[PDB]
Parts: structure tokens; sequence; C-alpha cells
């Protein structure tokens, strides 16, 4: 019938969904671990890029 | 003549790729803005003087 019934398309949509949730889950946990009694001062490291705002070319 | 030649499959793979990169971008931006509003803002204010170390004269 007209009913699609695409198996692959169904898997691709399912895979991605979990993929996005996985990638993040890893990033979130990573930050926490590096946060739990771990001062990396990442703020300053990223702040060095702020100078670009007050560092024109001419 | 061609191996696959699947237009949809090509779009699904392209969409996801950008999708994952998009979601993250939003998460990263949020955190930053969530840190800039930290009670330790004073740190940054004083950090602006650090540039003097990497700001030599002609």
């Amino acid at each position: 019938a007209e009913q699609r019934a695409s198996p692959l398309t169904s898997i691709i949509s399912a895979v991605v969904g979990i993929l996005l949730v996985v990638v993040l889950g890893v990033v979130f946990g990573i930050l926490i671990k590096r946060r739990q009694q771990k001062i990396r001062k990442y703020t300053m490291r990223r702040l060095l890029q702020e100078t670009e705002l007050v560092e024109p070319l001419g």
C-alpha cells in the first residue's frame, strides 16, 4: 500500500536521537568531573579571547 | 550504474551532523554567559591587567 514502512529510515531517526543524547551526556559529565574539586580556571583561559574586543587592527 | 545514489540518505546524514553541532553551540554559549555573571566577576576585571604581560611595545 501507500504506507511507507521504511526500516532504514526508522533506524536512522532512532540512532541520531540517542547519538545526540550520548554526545552531550559525555560532555556534561566531563565538566562535572573537572569541576569536582578541580580548579582549572578555564574561565581565564577563555577570557584571553576577550582581548579581541579591545584589540583592533586600525 | 551508481552504487547508492540515495538523495534522502544523503540529506539525513547532513542534517544530523549540523544538528549535533547546533545543539552543542547552544549549550556552550549558555554556560559562558552563565559564568560571566559569576560573583567572582572581580577576577576578570583584574585579569584585564594581565594583558600587559602579552602587550609589548613596538
